[PDB]
């Protein structure tokens, strides 16, 4: 009996039927997923297995909690009938955020807008998408006249869908017809429904992200491309007046990121672009944020000073994915602290924050730090710490190809954690897994002696401590990567770390912190 999870996929009512009761468990059966044994499987667990438990808190202090909401998280072909069970989607309902009497986030960040001409991401540089959205007359025109212009790269998910976007029936209309605020369905229509329920909620577009930063370096160097880019912002902000913020998540100026063109002049060029956007005087655009790596060497390479000199008002510090497979050592993925000589957990929020404030003279209040709705794992792992309960995490792994995850190898998402890996209500691990608190990092991890799988994750305890860090250090606030993953437990912990008075109580968080 649980206030956090369901014991069986409750399904989803669509067109007066519910075709996906138990769908999550049918997938598990088809794939032979067993939590206490599987080291090398995907779960495909839908967020439907979690109960929705966002509290709300007074949020009118000097901090803000932001939410990256991904436009692919709505999908799950299991919803429609009984045909597909060997794979699935996240099925993340935008309506989990529709709380009474407040909001779990001040600002929802649509993730992600792509760029016309981006041939790293798209074989045709998104040209067919431009045509479908009605911003180009044919694919040649898209590239010839609109290179550098932003558009959502998933028009179904952005402006057409019903399921998990707050709508209850299919209606005729193409993407071109619906690519504006009042006609949108999809996630942008879902954002509008939340806008209509809550006038204080803010909306940001994030352009780029890890897979879509391939075109930034080229755009920022070029006055005609910068001009197309600014036009892209004006167009989107005219089509969707409810938007008021822009996150240009170029990952990262001056360094390699996912394998992008890059140049030492990227940050200086990016600063020209941000000024050019400011100069357009888009009446509803109140603020521009950018992304920063947590690696001080990559921070140096980004020329953060140039960007702040051009009037950037926020830095979303991408404090997650610190554990990357490849070097045979375990690591925390989103930890606040580390010992300076640590070769396992090589990065930390604190190292990065200190670097920005002390070396780059960034205003602390501009900085937002991340908490994560997902994990970074390695199978075939060995914990080598001498006293795990008192000492910093150390450990190694051999072959971690095809490690346990939810939708992609090596990454479990939050629903899987609370349903099959950790029992926060009983205060202990599930299915042969044990939770360890690393007091040096102030981060928790999960590990099973039986499966030999190591799982680095955020918990209520660490997210609360991140909220505490933000407050102590006077930072801007926190963001979740990504908010569609959270059932509310993570975000509750953030608000509590900020010392916020509760307004609407759905769940008592007290027993979930475990000291």
């Amino acid at each position: 009996k649980s206030n956090l999870i369901y014991d069986k996929d409750p399904g989803y009512v669509w067109d007066n039927k519910n075709e996906c009761e138990g769908a999550a468990e049918e997938t598990y059966q088809e794939l032979n997923y067993e939590p206490s044994i599987s080291a090398d499987k995907l779960t495909w667990t839908p967020t439907r297995l979690a109960k929705t438990v966002f509290n709300t808190y007074e949020d009118d202090d000097d901090f803000n909690v932001l939410c990256y909401f991904t436009d692919w998280s709505q999908y799950d072909p299991r919803i429609i009938n009984k045909e597909i069970r060997d794979t699935g989607g996240r099925s993340a309902d935008i309506l989990r955020l529709n709380t009474p009497d407040g909001r779990p986030f001040k600002r929802l960040i649509y993730s992600f807008g792509g760029l016309i001409g981006d041939k790293k991401y798209s074989a045709d540089g998104n040209a067919s998408i431009a045509v479908r959205l009605g911003v180009a007359t044919d694919p040649d025109d898209a590239i010839a006249n609109h290179k550098g212009k932003t558009i959502p790269v998933d028009p179904d998910g952005a402006v057409l869908a019903s399921i998990n976007c707050g709508f209850t029936k299919w209606e005729a209309g193409d993407a071109n017809e619906r690519y504006n605020q009042e006609k949108a369905k999809g996630l942008l229509g879902g954002f509008r429904l939340l806008h209509e329920a809550d006038k204080e909620l803010e909306f940001s577009l994030s352009i780029g992200g890890w897979s879509m930063s391939g075109l930034f370096s080229e755009i920022a160097k070029d006055e005609i491309l910068r001009t197309n880019f600014v036009e892209g912002i004006k167009d989107f902000f005219q089509r969707f007046p409810m938007f008021s913020h822009l996150d240009i998540d170029w990952e990262y100026p001056g360094s390699i990121g996912a394998g992008n063109p890059n140049s030492p002049d990227d940050g200086a060029n990016f600063a020209i672009l941000i000024q050019q956007i400011t100069d357009a005087k888009i009446s509803n655009l109140k603020g521009i944020s950018i992304a920063s790596s947590a690696d001080p060497a990559k921070i140096d390479a980004a020329n953060i000073p140039a960007l702040m000199d051009a009037g950037v008002t926020g830095i979303n510090l991408m404090t997650y994915d610190f554990f990357t497979l490849g070097d045979g050592k375990l690591s925390h993925h989103t930890n606040i602290y580390r010992d300076p000589s640590d070769v396992y957990s090589k990065y930390s929020i604190d190292d990065a924050v200190t670097h920005l404030i002390d070396e780059k003279k960034v205003d602390p209040k501009a900085i937002f730090i991340g908490y994560a709705g997902y994990t970074r794992n390695a199978k075939n792992a060995t914990i080598t710490t001498s006293i795990p309960s008192e000492e910093a995490l150390k450990g190694t792994y051999t072959d971690a190809n095809q490690t346990l995850g939810s939708f992609e190898y090596s990454v479990l998402e939050w629903t899987d954690i609370i349903c099959h890996y950790m029992d926060f209500e009983k205060g202990e691990g599930r299915n042969g897994y044990k939770l360890v608190h690393d007091k040096v990092a102030k981060a928790d991890y999960l590990y099973s002696e039986a499966t030999k799988v190591f799982i680095s994750l955020d918990t209520p305890r660490s997210v609360r401590d991140k909220g505490r860090y933000v407050k102590d250090k006077g930072l801007g606030g926190l963001f979740i990567w990504s908010g569609d993953q959270d059932n509310g437990i993570l975000t509750n912990a953030a608000h509590e770390g900020l010392k916020r008075r509760i307004k609407n109580k759905v769940i008592d968080m007290t027993p979930f912190y475990l000291d």
